[PDB]
């Protein structure tokens, strides 16, 4: 299988790097306006492959994306300029890779997924935004540290906007099949309001802290996008909190935000409107209205 | 790191094979009364390794378990058609009276991981005989029933079992407890998720699923004489959790002070697995019906063990 | 993608298990005249999947092999086996015409030739495990002997999977060095007696294992799974496998093992390595035996 | 187990990232003069772990290196566009003067894996300062050049690089030696295989490949400013080799008693990697031309070290 990445900056190349080491696809093609940059990243990642799996890593143009099952959109130059980028990029991608699933990372990722969606003319399940997939992973990693258990055992969700209005879903969170409060107690911890506030801050301000420390985030999302690409290429039928055009959510219509969804060869194949407290559900409504306004004020 | 396997039969060898293919340990030592059989299995599996990971697979004596971080106990008789797991108990208790001493002599720091049926009572047996802290003697328990529950639900709803969160508690046997009350997919109550998904689970459908899990070993035994691929993978995964100090959460068996009022009994509850074996236990909130079934399961295990002075 | 396995015995089930644990294919279909046996293995292996990778394991009929890109064939004995392939091969291909056929049934070289003649496929799309297991054994034994990971031992076996197989000592290397000096100091130089022990270890391996446990399946299971992975990922990796070969040391139209490139098309290329006079004569004799065995049976 | 990385720059962070995605160790500690930098990289990589493997990734002081089984030294300046690796020597020897003793306070039993360029001289600087046995101070050396040679030969032949067994020896830099003479593909001599594949490997083809290999770093730095993905995977693989006691064979750099007549010089040869670091060295099969090139390469490294008194 062949995967494409348009926008070979830090996010795109980190994604290419994860795909290569984890052997997700037999072939990865990086596309970037800066052609020497794509080539440099491609060569560097190609050179990792003898340590891991056979992957034909290379740089190319949209034409080289032919037959790609998935193409990751991580291109950026504001929402004004970014939206103009996607106007250029999307139709060129689909020209070459008609049946590819689009995976959007470019921020603000919710609004950009909707732009990608309006431009593509494909079923909404075919245009997938990374959405809160990274926030969910952050929430899990932070509960993991707090509980000192493997994040792979923590099953917690972040929904709504990949941004400031995102909703941490505490009510239905579970660890190893056990409700979060009661697992925490067994572990010797109380999840006090103070503990919660601290974990909330940890997730909500995560990107800010990393940016101020090293200028950008890319390792986290690189891995999350590689994982979604894998979900798509293997027709995994796995559940992830990703963003996609949603007919309706809490009364808000035709908006893209993250809910738990089933990912497979067709992209999003199912959406779960899950179980939230009144507090969380209202937070999700407020989040959905934030994203709605933002997209309309741009015509998408 | 070295892993020991005692009993190089179907279960033992399938576990060693999973360990090899997954590169879990750098060295796997197979120990069997029948040295030629362990030797043949070790050769056969050694020959897989050039296709996977570097693993020194070999057959050995009990002295060769030395320095093992975990030892899997898979020696002893399996149930034949018509027979329950609890019926193996007298015979396999006698085996463990031979096995456990010899293991702790060669590898006194090893975490014991028990597979031999009936696995909950055998874990208790091993615990009594070993003199070890309860955390260090772990039975596979319902880890396989939980896997079976998730897989049948996965097949039902056509989603990856990885995304299905449901588990089984109590006895690894006829009295096990499917915990429907807290099962979720995508943060949603399982029954709600299924309806939404347009394949709802009626009472009848659940009954069929309960049977799918409950009678899986009997079906498999009748069709091919034994079960071993599923438990082999499950054992390799627990060995991995221990050797990597994973702090993962699994439904496994261990000696438990008190559960629904029944005292000093080994059965499966959600537990945290790491370098020291079981490092913590959760006693989940259950529906009244599940709580009662779990009590019943525990009294059964307690009785069976007591009758032998365990 | 989908892999099919015809013959769900020890070898077929062990292959399916390896495929499942390694997450090689998304769907694995087990087919066997003994319907309950295939079902049983399918359930047993399905239950492993939550520990590893999502894989739809199930038992079925030929119609279920549909869309398979690889199908493993692991179903006077020689006469009865040939006859199995006469029943099985047509049906597999009917249901999965684009499937590469991977043959495990013994004697694997003759059965590969049998499968080839019956299938009417390009020669590259009918591949026998051949000496792939013999090569892994040669490497594993050299690995134990030198105490280095077998992955750093590149040494192979050519010819018949069986008594006439040829260990290619002449070009064996470990870290770009010739085996013999590499050992001579790793501190243990490989006498002619040591090479003889190793030869026996490889050549008699199946005998020792069958005597000890009645059958071999783990080694071949892993090897087949690996070949299935090469095929499905279009790996273009090099393996010593068996396939219909126009000419070898003068012998014509015989199936035996040589170094070959493996990809989506099955055997996509074949290397005819230079060998010592010893090895060359051995390979010829090996080819001669297989040609004769095939001819007698009418293939 | 625990791995330390000193220098949380592009190379150190990409190495940690590879370790986390491949699940090589249970804990990874990033140490850097710029603490906010290590912290940002550590958070960023921790957040990847739910998608892959459990790994406690964190930033820390030298003190937090305690108990590390290996410590990767990736601290110091990298090449500017057009700058050669040897031009970094004096600046990075001074960095190592600070780093090496501070690592060995916290983790005197750690195997050291040196990435900082010029990696051969830096390996020899680490060796002198550490007071460790030669085998325990490992430089990545030509491990990445070997990979480039394999990857470019793989493109040339259209086979998986995993099937190409060709290596690069000597300096990790302009004077490195491509060992064409003994190169094989899947057990077969390279010339023999190239022809079977429809390739005659002309002198032009060899020149092209040599340049592809020799100048890879210059090209990548010009295009994106630095290299880190290739070496990150290479370092992770070496860390894995050490932590698992692999006994794998790799071309890495270590202090070498005598090479082609040149004495007491650190440079890349095929070596066996295990828990002790380098547990064996092979002086390989070379043509007269290759041999002379290795001697010249060793001489450049010898004089560079000696001028600094190392
Ligand atoms: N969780 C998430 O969804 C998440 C997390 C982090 C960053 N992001 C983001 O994703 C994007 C990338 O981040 P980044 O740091 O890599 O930025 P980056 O600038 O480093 O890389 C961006 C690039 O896209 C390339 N590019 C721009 N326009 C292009 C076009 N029209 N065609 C081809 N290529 C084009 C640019 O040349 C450049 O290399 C941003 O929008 C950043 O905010 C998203
Ligand atoms: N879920 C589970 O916990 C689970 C699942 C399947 C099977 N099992 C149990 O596993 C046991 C083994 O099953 P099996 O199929 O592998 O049987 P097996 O007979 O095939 O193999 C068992 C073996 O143990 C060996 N052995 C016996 N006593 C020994 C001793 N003192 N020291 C060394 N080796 C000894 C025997 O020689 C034999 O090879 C049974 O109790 C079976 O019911 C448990
Ligand atoms: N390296 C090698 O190439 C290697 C190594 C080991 C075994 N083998 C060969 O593997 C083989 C199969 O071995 P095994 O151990 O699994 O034996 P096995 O008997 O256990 O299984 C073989 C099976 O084929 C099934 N089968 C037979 N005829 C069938 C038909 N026409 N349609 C579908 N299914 C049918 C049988 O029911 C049975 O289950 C033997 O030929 C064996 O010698 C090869
Ligand atoms: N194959 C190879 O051997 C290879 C390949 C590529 C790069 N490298 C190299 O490795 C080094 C790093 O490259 P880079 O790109 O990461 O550079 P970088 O500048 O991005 O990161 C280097 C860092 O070292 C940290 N550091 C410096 N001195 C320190 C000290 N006393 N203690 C703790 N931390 C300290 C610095 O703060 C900085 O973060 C260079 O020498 C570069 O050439 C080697």
């Amino acid at each position: 299988m062949k995967v494409g990445i348009v926008g070979s900056g830090m996010v795109g190349s980190a994604t290419a790097y994860a795909l290569a080491l984890l052997g997700v696809a037999r072939e990865v093609v990086l596309v970037d306006l800066d052609r020497k940059l794509a080539q440099a990243h491609a060569e560097d990642i190609l050179h990792a492959t003898p340590f891991a799996h056979p992957v034909w890593v290379r740089a190319g143009s949209y034409g080289d994306l032919e037959g790609a099952r998935a193409v990751v959109l991580a291109a950026g130059v504001l929402l004004d300029r970014n939206a103009q980028v996607f106007a250029q990029v999307v139709p060129r991608v689909l020209e070459a890779a008609p049946e590819a699933v689009l995976l959007v990372a470019t921020n603000p990722v919710d609004v950009m997924t909707q732009v990608a969606y309006r431009l593509s003319g494909l079923p909404p399940g075919r245009v997938v935004g990374s959405g809160t997939i990274l926030d969910t992973a952050r929430f899990r990693a932070l509960l993991a540290e707090y509980l000192r258990v493997a994040p792979q055992s923590v099953h917690a969700y972040v929904l709504g906007e990949h941004g400031d209005s995102e909703v941490l879903v505490w009510s239905s969170a579970q660890v190893g099949g056990v409700p979060l409060l009661e697992f925490a107690e067994a572990r010797g911890r109380a999840l006090s309001p103070e503990d919660r506030a601290r974990i909330d801050e940890g997730v909500r301000r995560a990107a800010y802290r990393i940016i101020e420390g090293k200028g950008a985030t890319y390792y986290g999302i690189g891995a999350g996008l590689a994982r979604l690409v894998r979900a798509i290429l293997t027709d995994e039928k796995g559940v992830y909190t990703v963003s996609a055009f949603t007919p309706e959510v809490e009364g808000v219509l035709e908006v893209s935000l993250s809910l738990p969804r089933i990912l497979g060869a067709g992209g999003v194949e199912g959406t779960v409107y899950p179980s939230l407290s009144p507090e969380e559900r209202e937070a999700l409504r407020r989040s959905a209205e934030i994203l709605k306004e933002a997209a309309f004020a741009l015509g998408f």
